[PDB]
């Protein structure tokens, strides 16, 4: 039992982490970086111990010796008697969403359209869609496929950032942190919802959580589920209730990574941390709730029921699975063995 230093990405995540720290008796403390990458670096140097990551980043981190410790687990149906922490992870559905009123827009007519991505290097927002788009066009010119986009993490003055609005003053345009108005799952969908983009690459859960009154946020309160449509790969369009038969791919859950020599200790603290601030935690909602950030998915996704033991002590490759790891490899060829820092 020593402290665990968590790496928060951006001002909002550090605010939430500072609250978590205060409520934990400093059992968990914070470190901040303007970027997920920078946070990986801080963990490599040994200045931060852990952070929760999307599959695309687990891959970057894995190449540098970091290892998945616990995964986020959301609501399911299979394995009912099994507890959340021991229950296998279901994965999540990556989808391409559009406005219904945008008739005639299919997967086959996305060229020169306007796209909203969660952030460069992420699973549903970048890796899967651009992976499919490169293969389909047999070209690495993925910077020239759309006319304009908001793909946080790309060059601020390039087309991939043309649609990003930055912040509130307009500063930090395109930064890969929750301060890019259109950063992440929620931001990319808002990008679509406000008709800035024609399509948004998010996950199925995002569409549901921000429509039909589920979100009390200004831009989303009047959002209706039936005004959106998913783009399947066979060229058709289906209602967002058909996600199960109209997705680009099934993605591995976001997971908490840490240096291999610190993993056991990070795991220990965290389990006890959710016993306190998790879904049924002793001090949530009374004092602090670890998985609630208010439709903002800070540190963790708001739909996390709990952090689950992986098991079978995964290396990063088998946690991400073999078909996904090859998909990233091939995409990375465009822009084999080496840590990127
Ligand atoms: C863009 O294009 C890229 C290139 O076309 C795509 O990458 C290709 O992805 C394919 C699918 O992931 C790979 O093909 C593999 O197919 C075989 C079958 O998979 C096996 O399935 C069994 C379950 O029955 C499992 O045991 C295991 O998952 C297997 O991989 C593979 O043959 C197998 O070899 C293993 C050896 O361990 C063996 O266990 C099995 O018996 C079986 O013989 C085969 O080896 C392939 O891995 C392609 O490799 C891959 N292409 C390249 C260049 O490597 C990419 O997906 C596309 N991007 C997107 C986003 O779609
Ligand atoms: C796309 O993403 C959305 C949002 O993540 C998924 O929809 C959610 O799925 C949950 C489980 O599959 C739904 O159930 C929740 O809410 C109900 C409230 O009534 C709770 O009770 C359940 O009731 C059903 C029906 O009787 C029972 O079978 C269950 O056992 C359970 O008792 C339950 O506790 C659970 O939290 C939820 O309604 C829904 N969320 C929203 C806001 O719509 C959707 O499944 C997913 N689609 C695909 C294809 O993955
Ligand atoms: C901070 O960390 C430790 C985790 O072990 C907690 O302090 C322990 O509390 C447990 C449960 O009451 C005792 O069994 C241990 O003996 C304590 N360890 C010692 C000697 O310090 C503490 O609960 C954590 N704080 C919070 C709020 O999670
Ligand atoms: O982490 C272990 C996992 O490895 C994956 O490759 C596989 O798809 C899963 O079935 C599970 O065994
Ligand atoms: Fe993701
Ligand atoms: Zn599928
Ligand atoms: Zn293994």
């Amino acid at each position: 039992y020593t402290r665990v230093v968590w790496c928060a990405v951006g001002p909002e995540e550090q605010k939430k982490c500072q609250q978590w720290s205060q409520q934990s008796g400093q059992n968990v403390t914070c470190a901040t970086a303007s970027t997920t990458d920078d946070c990986i670096v801080l963990v490599l140097k040994g200045e931060a111990d852990a952070l929760n990551l999307d599959g695309g980043y687990i891959y970057t981190a894995g190449k540098c010796g970091l290892v998945p410790v616990l995964a986020e687990n959301r609501k399911s149906s299979k394995h009912s008697s099994l507890d959340c922490v021991l229950r296998p992870t279901e994965g999540y559905l990556a989808v391409a969403v559009v406005k219904k009123a945008n008739e005639g827009l299919t997967w086959n007519s996305l060229k020169d359209k306007k796209s909203c991505h969660t952030a460069v290097d992420r699973t549903a927002g970048w890796n899967i869609p651009m992976g499919l788009i490169v293969n389909q066009t047999g070209s690495c010119a993925f910077d020239e496929f759309f006319s304009q986009s908001c793909a946080p993490g790309a060059d601020p003055k390039s087309r991939l950032c043309a649609l990003c609005a930055g912040d509130d003053q307009g500063l930090d345009k395109c930064v890969p942190n929750s301060k890019e108005k259109y950063y992440g799952y929620t931001g990319a969908f808002r990008c679509l919802a406000e008709d800035v983009g024609d399509v948004a690459f998010v996950k199925n859960d995002t569409v549901w959580e921000n429509t039909n009154g589920e979100s009390t946020a200004d831009w989303a309160k009047n959002l209706k589920r039936e005004d959106f449509r998913l783009l399947c790969l066979d060229g058709t369009r289906k209602p967002v209730t058909e996600a199960q038969s109209c997705h680009l791919a099934v993605a591995p859950n976001h997971a908490v990574v840490s240096r291999s020599d610190r993993a056991a200790h990070v795991e220990q603290v965290l389990l006890h941390q959710q016993a306190l601030f998790g879904k049924n935690g002793k001090n949530c909602p009374d004092k602090f709730c670890l998985f609630k950030s208010e439709t903002k998915n800070l540190l963790f996704n708001d739909n996390t029921e709990c952090l689950a033991k992986l098991g079978g002590r995964p290396t990063y490759e088998e946690y991400l699975g073999t078909e996904y790891v090859t998909a990233i490899a091939n995409l990375k060829k465009c822009s084999l063995e080496a840590c990127a820092f």
